[PDB]
């Protein structure tokens, strides 16, 4: 699963519903906090629609639990990330990921 | 595309053919040499079917020019990897990758 740990509160009432487009600022890391990719380095918010499996399960499900303006740390288990085979070349097998995500807005 | 630079020679005759299974030991890293994943960390060779697009275009197209027993440094441009979009959370946009690949055998 995905363990969500709030860093900054959102509005607590505007949560992502299926079909909407999530505008976020993320930072994907390895279990120990090793930075891999951050949309903050490009100053461009990343968009993804709920129900389209555009991102990994824990990435999306962790966000569905957040309200607009919130920023939290999402600890994703391998089964919710890239599983037992991982993504050969970039992601090793059985990898737990830690994302720092901020739900900028919905659309 | 991909640039093949031989670190160690192969037999120079046994080249991969569509359908065969390529057995390799790799180490994928970014353009500056930062390591991401290595099958050697698990002492388990990696396998992929030639022509089945089971890996990024540069990964596969480099091994197709390698003979059994050869170990080479493959410099893969962004277009032959994850492109302008990359792979959000793992690899950033316009990323040149560098793989150290060893063609252990064909099967």
């Amino acid at each position: 699963g995905v363990q969500v740990e709030t860093i900054s509160p959102g509005d607590g009432r505007t949560f992502p519903k299926r079909g909407q487009t999530c505008v976020v600022h993320y930072t994907g890391m390895l279990e120990d906090g090793k930075k891999m990719d951050s949309s903050r380095d490009r100053n461009k918010p990343f968009k993804f629609m709920l129900g389209k499996q555009e991102v990994i399960r824990g990435w999306e499900e962790g966000v569905a639990q957040m309200s607009v303006g919130q920023r939290a740390k999402l600890t994703i288990s391998p089964d919710y990330a890239y599983g037992a085979t991982g993504h050969p070349g970039i992601i090793p097998p059985h990898a737990t990921l830690v994302f720092d995500v901020e739900l900028l807005k919905l659309e």
